[PDB]
């Protein structure tokens, strides 16, 4: 594949914006300082600021003495650019105001979607660049207290389903502050108060501290009405940039970062790759100034070649090989596809039989439920004679949206269970069900050795084969095929294709406590033949400092894949995680890369950031110094793909680390890496299944080692 050029949402900026003179200082903060004095921060740590104007600010500094723009770092000079293109009115605020003169906030529901553009600065060869990049935010039209319907009870219950995304604006404070709400460490426990003296302070606190005045108390009554002294307070931190605040669900309303995260709003958050473009042009030529380019610019890309996405193939029982990527007189049988696996987990050998439940939502139509009871018989057949094509079925019905139901399902199936090692449930599900109730059925079945399979009423309705309505598309069963196999670590598939390496190791940070346990993260394992083989849990020790002890975090999972018959000492892994490679986890690096001779290759994997290029095809690119890479296009979905960002490569030899660069070799690998989705209906397999993990031992999953050691993604 040759190459292209692409728009991307970068406007260059006018060097005439480089400051003369920048004043350097040592120590409402020293950000806030920096920035109101038109400047930014040096140094984090030591305090040291970088103005552009003469420090007004009688206090504990040191005027170091000026510097030269060209004598900052990179990071510096654009986030320098960036505050100077703001004091040109060319910030966040402005734009996005002019990005909403065409792209209004639309009401859905109780939500108001409100647009708005993230901006920073990228330099890229010796030029600085302006990022637009198009973004919403789903906020709340009614207040929590009310959305709740004034219930202690429904309110601690929506703090704990949308803990991990709620924020809290304060729509009663003339900064509408945005906060995110505590939770008791190691649970979806809000912290709460029921003590009417915390309610009635903090409300009072707002009237006496900023609305004063009788008209101005008029309209909060008005507009929040007396005390509810029924509302418990809720401890709560600031969502920006150790400190807890108390906020009266009364007075907040709850919101959240769309594309941090409903069919509805989902279709006008989600804009085509010319849409962005057009927007972004239209708010460009309402912005009056030569400071910036009036277009956006162009880039050359590199296309992926269409060959590198058939290196993944499955193959049937006769000879047939196929790259997963898709008349006979048996296209008439509902039989699902057959599929000849390259690797069966050795514990299939001794298990005896294996229950086959067959859940159905009782709030589902009856021709639904018959359709999937149907559905479900057959991928069983074809899950047989795959489990051992190289060497029991209970019906339950309930309503699956309500907690009764899915306790009498986890009891009819635990009836059944009992005496069983392994257990397969198929689900039929209505697309009401929220993740909560789909995450607890799943969950409670698995604390039962019954790994599950959900296909809900979307599926069910809409993606019936052309030929026969009672039967699902090739291409969903083939999917629904490779799910369940890789819930059971069956190496259904083989690559075309070597890593230069012993293992990839994909690891997630993210501290919890379970009985027994005290766990600060994960870490999932691929052999160089591109199959995942081991998913480890990481236990530490109660930390000392604000931190993790990396060092300890890491030498663990050493130790711990060493238990599970795997040893890195004198071995070559590329380390990746969600996320820029942060000090601490270089520093525990080094540290395993000596006490166990290990050569790591590592770099930052980052999903969130907003560069975008507004072209639907896969490629990759370097701007900044980093490499951008779109491993897939988009056929159904409508929206913009988001690249993978790949930068700051490091290899690290006996505790020795050496900056690298980023080669095509590199590219390549995480974008096969990526490829590796497992028949999902973003990042590269190792690092999204860390996560997931990550994930199920913060929601309770049972953890069975025996399923784990050899790859079962029964928590995925």
């Amino acid at each position: 594949s040759m190459k292209a050029i692409v728009v991307i949402n970068l406007v260059k900026i006018n060097k005439k914006i480089i400051p003369d003179k920048i004043y350097v200082y040592r120590l409402y903060s020293i950000y806030r300082l920096a920035y109101e004095n038109v400047g930014i921060v040096i140094d984090p740590e030591n305090l040291i600021i970088a103005t552009t104007k003469e420090l007004e600010y009688e206090g504990e500094f040191i005027p170091e003495g000026e510097i030269s723009f060209s004598e900052l770092r990179n990071d510096y000079q654009s986030k320098l650019v960036l505050r100077l293109l703001k004091e040109n009115g060319i910030g966040e605020y402005e734009l996005s105001k002019l990005l909403r003169k065409f792209r209004k906030p639309k009401t859905f529901g109780d939500y108001k979607v409100i647009p708005s553009v993230e901006m920073s600065v990228i330099k890229h060869d010796e030029d600085f660049y302006l990022v637009i990049h198009i973004i919403h935010q789903i906020q709340s039209m009614k207040t929590l207290w009310e959305l709740v319907n004034k219930d202690p009870k429904e309110l601690e219950e929506f703090l704990m389903t949308h803990k991990e995304n709620l924020m809290l604006k304060d729509i009663a404070s003339p900064l509408k502050t945005v906060y995110k709400p505590c939770f008791e460490e190691y649970t979806k426990k809000p912290k709460l108060d029921h003590n009417q003296e915390i309610v009635k302070y903090w409300y009072n606190y707002h009237i006496e501290r900023y609305w004063n005045t009788p008209e101005a108390k008029l309209e909060f009554y008005r507009k929040f009405g007396q005390v509810d002294l029924k509302q418990p307070a809720i401890l709560a931190k600031f969502a920006s940039k150790n400190y807890k605040i108390y906020l009266l669900p009364q007075l907040v309303v709850p919101t959240y970062n769309a594309e941090q995260l409903a069919k509805e709003i989902l279709e006008y958050t989600k804009l085509m790759p010319e849409e962005r473009k057009e927007l972004l042009e239209n708010i460009l030529a309402e912005v009056d100034s030569d400071i910036i380019d009036k277009s956006l610019s162009e880039i050359e890309v590199e296309k992926i070649a269409q060959e590198l996405e058939n290196k993944i193939r499955v193959r049937d029982d006769k000879g047939n090989s196929v790259p997963i990527s898709q008349l006979l007189w048996t296209n008439y049988s509902r039989k699902y596809p057959v599929i000849l696996p390259y690797e069966v987990p050795e514990k299939f050998r001794k298990i005896r039989e294996i229950p086959m439940f067959i859940i159905l939502d009782s709030g589902l139509l009856a021709d639904i439920q018959n359709f999937a009871t149907n559905e479900f018989r057959e991928l069983v057949k074809s899950m047989y004679y795959s489990l051992a094509k190289k060497y029991k079925e209970k019906v339950i019905t309930e309503d699956l949206n309500s907690d009764k139901g899915i306790i009498e399902v986890v009891e009819q199936v635990s009836s059944f269970m009992k005496g069983k090692e392994l257990g397969l449930a198929f689900i039929a599900a209505r697309n009401k069900l929220s993740s909560e109730k789909f995450e607890e059925i799943k969950r409670r079945l698995f604390n039962l050795n019954v790994i599950s399979q959900v296909v809900n009423e979307d599926t069910l309705k809409n993606k019936r084969d052309k030929y026969d309505r009672n039967r699902l598309d090739l291409f969903v069963r083939h999917n629904l095929l490779f799910q369940v196999l890789s819930k059971l670590g069956v190496k259904y598939y083989v690559l075309d294709y070597r890593f230069n390496y012993d293992y990839i190791i994909g690891i997630d940070v993210a501290p919890m406590k379970r009985s027994e346990g005290y766990i600060g993260g994960s870490a999932v394992m691929f052999d160089s033949q591109g199959y995942i083989r081991k998913i480890v849990p990481i236990k530490i020790g109660e930390q000392r400092g604000e931190s993790v002890d990396m060092n300890e975090f890491f030498k663990e999972m050493v130790d711990k894949f060493k238990e599970f018959n795997i040893k890195l000492d004198n071995k070559k892994i590329l380390l990746l995680r969600d996320g820029r490679i942060t000090n601490n986890e270089e520093e525990g690096l080094k540290y395993i890369s000596e006490m166990f001779d290990i050569e790591v290759v590592t770099m930052d994997v980052i999903k969130n950031h907003p560069v975008r290029a507004f072209a639907n095809m896969k490629m990759y690119f370097n701007l900044g110094g980093a490499i951008y890479l779109i491993p897939h296009k988009l056929k159904q979905a409508k929206g913009t793909p988001i690249p993978i960002k790949l930068a700051k490569k490091r290899i690290i030899k006996n505790g020795k680390v050496e900056k690298q660069s980023i080669t095509r070799q590199d590219v390549l690998d995480i974008f096969i890496l990526t490829r590796l989705n497992y028949g999902s209906i973003r990042l590269p397999a190792p690092v999204h299944y860390a996560h997931k993990f990550a994930n199920a031992i913060r929601n309770e999953w049972k953890i069975k080692e025996e399923f784990l050691a050899e790859g079962f993604l029964y928590f995925v």
